[PDB]
């Protein structure tokens, strides 16, 4: 499913993550924005093995079970694969894992370099939530 920036806004905002560890809603849209074009379906196949899934691209090696990544970790406790259907709920969870575990956004590379420097609110504009 590819999510319209308002749609994903309002189902992010149901699943808790405004002000998500200090993280306001707009990080969130942002981050998916750069991070997938807000396609659930999105995927990045690594060099080392490891696959980035769905709408916040969530790596393989740490997060989340595909049964082809070497030297992995599944501390999402999830098959990657329900990391690319159109409910966003495990996604959300497993992000607010990534969130806590890593004390920040800073996980998410495009996040890093597209939206954390920006007013974050933008991603809101027009929002019914």
């Amino acid at each position: 499913k590819v999510y319209s920036r308002c749609e994903l806004a309002a189902a992010m905002k149901r699943l808790g993550l405004d002000n998500y560890r200090g993280y306001s809603l707009g990080n969130w849209v942002c981050a998916a924005n750069y991070e997938s074009g807000f396609n659930t379906q999105a995927t990045n196949r690594n060099t080392d093995g490891s696959t980035d899934y769905g709408i916040l691209q969530i790596n393989s090696r740490w997060w989340c079970d595909d049964g082809k990544t070497p030297r992995s970790k599944n501390a999402c406790g999830i098959r990657c694969s329900v990391l690319l259907r159109s409910d966003i709920t495990e996604a959300v969870r497993c992000a607010k894992r990534i969130v806590r575990d890593g004390n920040g956004m800073n996980a998410w590379v495009a996040w890093r370099n597209r939206c954390r420097g920006t007013d974050v609110s933008k991603w809101i504009r027009g929002c019914r939530l």
